[PDB]
């Protein structure tokens, strides 16, 4: 989940 937030942004 954490990585998905950074990736998206």
């Amino acid at each position: 989940l954490a990585a998905s937030l950074a990736c998206a942004l």
